């Protein structure tokens, strides 16, 4: 195939890089069936006790309908609950076990292998120029 | 908020940069109403006269049903017909889009980051999609 002027677009490579990383993420954290978003959601609810849904969603760039959909299924699966009695969620013991198991899988097979592929200096380079993009573009 | 490990995971950073790139693209290409996938699909379908549907979708990492849905829209818009053949209007929407992507969006990326830093990014990004 003639890929033409797609090979000249940073937009394109970023999007294919993003997709590949996701597919690997998923394959690694398939013992616990978390998507990268469910992962980031459980991680932020654990690390931030006493903060409403408003703040998790907007921080991960997730839209309010979509976020409410997400939680409902996290709740459905038994990984979070609302405080009792609410708009503050808390994980459950299973939630923390799913999160801990997932940081394990994420760090071991996935992130390290990714890191070796490029080395520290370039991984660190990439984290930088990606962060500059989301913040400043 | 306490982001924790997110701060330095590559998947998270790549999805945030990706999300913002798509948003900006969508804005500048708004006067032709293409997502980056559709733009990519017309570009491919223009630059590859004769090449069959199944060669395009696999190259762009799109499942077969999803692809059919995209084409139905484009064709419904008058941008192509059925192997796939970009129309006149398809050809003019791509030509507008091409300028808009190239003169309102990608150069401001390179401008943001630097002429050496942006090239380096493309190549490292390309290295993950290919090898990882």
């Amino acid at each position: 195939l003639k890929m033409g002027e797609l090979s000249e677009l940073l937009g394109y490579a970023l999007k294919r890089a993003q997709l590949r990383v996701f597919e690997d993420f998923l394959h690694c954290v398939a013992p616990v069936q978390l998507t990268p978003a469910q992962f980031s959601v459980l991680l932020l609810l654990d690390a931030n006790p006493g903060r409403n849904q408003t703040e998790i969603a907007t921080t991960l760039g997730i839209l309010r309908p979509n976020f409410v959909a997400m939680l409902d299924a996290l709740e459905g699966r038994g990984l979070c609950v609302r405080t009792r009695s609410s708009h503050i969620l808390m994980l459950t013991d299973k939630g923390r076990a799913t999160l801990a198991r997932a940081k394990k899988l994420v760090a071991t097979r996935h992130e390290d292998r990714l890191t070796e592929l490029l080395g520290r200096d370039n991984r660190d380079a990439l984290l930088s120029m990606l962060a500059t993009i989301a913040r400043e573009f």
